[PDB]
């Protein structure tokens, strides 16, 4: 159980977006919480790196989210689910608590160890990930 992104991984911030390969111990991110769906600024305690040949590619709303096999999403009306166990057509939330929809589900080895990044976050235990702000756990 893997929990990370590969390098270009979009991450929504105070002042637009970031890459996951670009965020710093101390550096910010929107987190959304999920008993609530209060928005909120939060700050990153630290910035984990792997690697891994094993990926999972997932479709949300037309964005790509390359991602690991084990990785938390947060499903509308169910709560937090494995990105590999999810299936097309199933709802997930944005940034906003907004439903959406799974457009495809993929899945590779690798010919090289690539990789991949993860960090935690100040109080909060939530962020973003991609251009649709898809809505996952730390």
């Amino acid at each position: 159980s893997m929990k990370a992104f590969v390098a270009g991984t979009m991450i929504l911030t105070a002042t637009g977006l970031v890459a996951i390969e670009n965020i710093k111990a101390g550096d910010k991110v929107i987190a959304t919480n999920p008993e609530t769906f209060e928005v909120a600024e939060k700050t990153v305690l630290e910035t984990y790196v792997r690697e891994t040949t094993e990926l999972l590619h997932l479709t949300i709303g037309g964005e790509v989210i390359k991602t690991t096999f084990d990785h938390p999403f947060y499903v509308k009306d169910v709560g937090f689910v494995e990105a590999g166990k999810l299936q097309v057509g199933d709802k997930l939330l944005d940034s906003r608590g907004n439903v959406l929809v799974v457009e495809e589900k993929k899945l590779e080895i690798a010919d090289k160890p690539v990789k991949v990044y993860n960090f935690k976050v100040d109080d909060f235990h939530t962020y973003h990930v991609g251009d649709n702000e898809v809505l996952v756990h730390n």
